């Protein structure tokens, strides 16, 4: 079993704790925690490539994208690795998140560790929305909180 | 080259950027940057195991010791892989790194991405000192900052 984390922090009311397990180093990976702070509705989630946070969330560059493929959802193989959907938020400003993925890994070429979690002011489109930006970003919008991804005890 | 990164935060502030560049994986690292907000004189400067800073630095467990050894200098053979020493703050506050290692790399068993960089309250004893805990800590005393340990562009 590995497992990770990861604090997510910015620059406003946006705040959270994500855990990760991979039971086995080909397995799907569990991804779960709480984010506060959010406005009510979706916004993206995603891995992005560089676990830098010198000048903020900024700093971490584009969605982790080992295999050179066009943005989507996590249900798409059409996908970034780094392509973890939206997290759902209520009045209450809170997301509970919960995700199973197979792609994303704690080990091999497709790791995580090291790279920048990142949560969005907007909803990722999961490359449904029709124009040349939905299939880099989904269009979710400014870097609200982010953190690294660390190894977990 | 394999390039690493890590901002380091706590109370002061005792703010720092830290760069690592490893050239080639059976290569030493070059490690360097600036540390700003630390009282003059010596502070202990080393990779802890788990890059969780879920309830602050104290979350980062013991320095990374993938080997099993006891506590140590940078140039003792009698290490563990997180020993990197000490910063030397002057009376402006700053600590100058500038540090060579060839046993932390940022790839294989003793990959130090996804751990945590922890600056130190006091000094670290190098393992020299009167005591049981100079072979586990160096004496360094609180954690006065910490970052994750990132993949740098
Ligand atoms: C350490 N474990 C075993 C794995 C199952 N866990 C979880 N997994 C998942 C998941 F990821 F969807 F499977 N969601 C959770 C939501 C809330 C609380 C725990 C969750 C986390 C608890
Ligand atoms: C463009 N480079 C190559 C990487 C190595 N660099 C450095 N290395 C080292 C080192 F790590 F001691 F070799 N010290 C530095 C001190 C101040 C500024 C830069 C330093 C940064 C300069
Ligand atoms: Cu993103
Ligand atoms: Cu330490
Ligand atoms: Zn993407
Ligand atoms: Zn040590």
């Amino acid at each position: 079993a590995t497992k990770a984390v990861c604090v997510l922090k910015g620059d406003g009311p946006v705040q959270g704790i994500i855990n990760f397990e991979q039971k086995e180093s080909n397995g799907p990976v569990k991804v779960w925690g709480s984010i506060k702070g959010l406005t009510e509705g979706l916004h993206g989630f995603h891995v992005h490539e560089f676990g830098d946070n010198t000048a903020g969330c900024t700093s971490a560059g584009p969605h982790f994208n080992p295999l050179s493929r066009k943005h989507g959802g996590p249900k798409d193989e059409e996908r970034h690795v780094g392509d973890l959907g939206n997290v759902t938020a209520d009045k209450d400003a809170v997301a509970d998140v919960s995700i199973e993925d197979s792609v994303i890994s704690l080990s091999g070429d497709h790791c995580i560790i090291g790279r920048t979690l990142v949560v969005h002011e907007k909803a990722d489109d999961l490359g449904k929305g029709g124009n040349e930006e939905s299939t880099k970003t989904g269009n979710a919008g400014s870097r609200l909180a982010c953190g690294v991804i660390g190894i977990a005890q």
